[PDB]
């Protein structure tokens, strides 16, 4: 049917826009051990073995940005004692799995009863924070890596990586990436326009992420004689650097034994996986049940058999042959090396910086931690800021502002990391002892009451 | 009085911001002939010569589009044939001289009464087009001198001009252009904001131009291993190429000797500039005459002596003295040469393209050109939208679309140039000829009716 036809394009570009990225920046944020080639294979089988098997099938498992921020911690952790990152990683998936049988034989999301708003949207609003972060400390590392001068060198090998500094670089990259992210702001706001009539427009609005992509990939596909990083992306069906991995993994090591008191020792990296999966995987559900999350964990947990990354559930009969069709769409994909490899990091990180944005904008909370700053005289009328007196509403943002620095002096420090989401849970005791201490019911309900 | 400290400093900004790019442009439509320290100087003695003999010494004098669009144009005409820039000028001037005379015997102010809206929407919305027009022709130009390689050489001499390509250059001015136009829109939507209160707000949203110009001179500053494009500034009162000019000119030329069968040939390029200054010379008029005006057409005609470009009217007891010291305060301004040659030229295009954008906004035209493209279901409610039938509007817009296009197609061609406002006056018959004769008289009155 023709409604088919269109609607499973458009889901395909939905999910396929923030895997390619992730995987791109999985790519630097490793050496290049985790990048395109799996992520994109690891959501391929995960939507048809998700869509035979689950309660609500019209469902999408994406990865989400909490995860990429565990698994890069997880790195920086990695890095300060010697340790296999792939394959110690493979160990917390089994721990995964024995908590898996534990919440089989009962349940346990009594949690979703305590999650509110003041949790939810000091934890997102981090993510945004995060994402926009992440773009800005990569250009100091390209300003280091190719710095400014006028004398340069001349004929560089750079198949492998650049061996030194060359022009042309360290501020194209700044265009290409400051590029990606106007365009696609402009067709957001193209998509909310009166130019052109009704679906006319928002057929187009609607692909703003895939569309605003391939302009500029033309753009680098016309400047040719001036290097720039892409992605790294080998042949079909193949892993990078199959000199470092294999489809298969040996528990033990490929190069390194795998220290000995690791093997039991890592329980603690993967009840917090556990959690960071919980919470995003419940905010997907309140559109409108035990089993259907306890399989995306078992599964997870076998992501991390043959090196893929755990997936998080995402936003949104003939159910099944979507999640089918998408599924395989992904899967073939990766047929594409030759013509996917053109594509720029920049434009990724661009499209990386446009999500960080945007997921920002529609957080209740910004909302009046502008307000802040604005006069008490311009206030818009919203059913929580005329019952509520002026000064009692910047105390309770200022409660969650230094929640925000706490959370966020853990993330920096390299030493002590991997424990920002058990810094983070205990703010759910804070809303239910602390808060009730210092506000009113009748008041707090209008603060952090989710609908 | 404190009213005073401030009001003087708000108008020498608002005073000096134009005159600064329009110099710049000036030295990159010439060779080097005219640039910004006799410009600014043009305007320096100027102030003061007005504000002591005028009907509205409030006024300012300032430096306008159209007069740069006559300019460059008679400087691609002066090189079809060989001709000296400065000297033929002054010829002109002298013509505009006599022309003083004859208006000043009697008045010939006639055609303000017969300027309407369909003239001066269409000749604004030009000008508004040739700036943004400008701003992307030095993109190419600037690809062409430095061309995207990866190669280079190495110790290329630049003192005078670089002598060949070298890196960083061409791209680093798009960063440099594109930044101060972005930080310019966004103080101008600062400016109609509810950040901060009130006055303390709109103090420094006022000062957007003057204020991001300072941001990416800093930027350059501390960026001085990579060269840029800079302003070509001499010495305090001097002017630029000491060589090639002097502060008085010798009518029979300077180098080579100007053709006898023009000195009397003359008279069309004054007349046109005559015309110019005087249709922008009511526009400023109307937000509450000939003297006024006829001191200004005697005062450009001088201006031309000792090789300084015509002025024109411009926006807005104790009068007299606020233009004495904004007089003052610009001639004493070309002292600052050594910090001054620090601006690079691509802010200063940044900035033109920034006015040639807000200025396009406050036109009339424009806001029914876009409704062209809309559909006709979400029109503003405006009192000439809702009497007046939807397919007759798009009509007007057509025949304002064609002349348009007819005086595109003059400015561009080299040969046939410097009658762009013989075409553009002859449209006031039009108005008042063509037009009556298919629209309705009830419904003209809703178009083209100046307030």
């Amino acid at each position: 049917s023709p409604q088919v036809l269109s609607a499973i394009i458009f889901i395909y570009f939905a999910a396929l826009t923030p895997a390619i990225t992730f995987g791109g920046l999985l790519g630097d944020k490793t050496e290049n051990m985790i990048g395109v080639s799996e992520l994109l294979l690891s959501t391929a089988l995960q939507g048809i073995i998700f869509s035979l098997l689950g309660a609500q099938p019209l469902l999408v498992l994406g990865f989400s940005g909490p995860l990429l921020v565990f698994e890069e911690a997880f790195y920086s952790f990695c890095q300060t004692n010697n340790l296999e990152y792939i394959v110690g990683r493979v160990w917390i998936g089994f721990w995964l799995i024995l908590l898996v049988v534990l919440v089989v034989a009962f349940e346990g999301s009594f949690l979703v009863r305590f999650i509110s708003r003041y949790t939810q949207e000091i934890f997102s609003f981090l993510i945004s924070l995060i994402f926009i972060y992440e773009t800005f400390y990569k250009l100091v590392t390209i300003f280091q890596d190719h710095p400014l001068q006028k004398n340069y060198d001349h004929d560089v090998l750079t198949t492998p990586k650049p061996q030194a500094a060359l022009p042309n670089t360290a501020l194209l990259s700044l265009v290409l990436m400051a590029g990606t992210f106007f365009l696609a702001m402009m067709l957001r706001k193209f998509k909310n326009s009166s130019y052109f009539p009704g679906k006319l427009r928002r057929i187009i609005g609607d692909f703003g992420v895939p569309i605003s992509i391939l302009i500029m990939v033309m753009v680098d596909a016309l400047i040719q004689d001036t290097y720039t990083q892409k992605l790294s992306v080998p042949e079909g069906l193949s892993v990078s650097n199959p000199t470092e991995r294999d489809w298969l993994i040996h528990p033990l090591g490929i190069r390194v034994e795998f220290p000995i008191w690791m093997m039991f020792a890592s329980a603690l990296p993967a009840l917090l996986v556990f959690i960071l999966i919980f919470l995003e995987s419940q905010i997907t559900t309140l559109i409108i049940f035990h089993l259907d999350l306890l399989l995306i964990i078992g599964m997870g947990g076998v992501g991390a058999i043959f090196g893929m990354p755990w997936l998080s559930a995402t936003t949104v009969k003939e159910q099944r042959i979507s999640g089918l069709l998408v599924a395989v769409l992904v899967g073939v994909s990766i047929l594409m090396g030759p013509v996917l490899r053109h594509i720029p990091l920049a434009v990724l990180f661009g499209i990386f910086l446009y999500m960080g944005v945007t997921s920002l904008s529609g957080i209740q909370l910004f909302d009046r931690v502008l307000l802040l700053l604005k006069p008490r005289k311009y206030y818009p009328e919203v059913p929580y800021a005329r019952r509520v007196k002026t000064w009692r509403m910047h105390l309770f943002t200022i409660t969650q502002i230094v929640c925000l620095v706490v959370l966020w002096v853990v993330r920096s420090i390299k030493q002590i990391s991997l424990a920002l989401p058990f810094i983070l849970i205990l703010t759910v005791p804070l809303r239910r002892f602390l808060l009730p201490f210092i506000f009113r019911d009748m008041e707090l309900k209008l603060l952090d009451a989710d609908d």
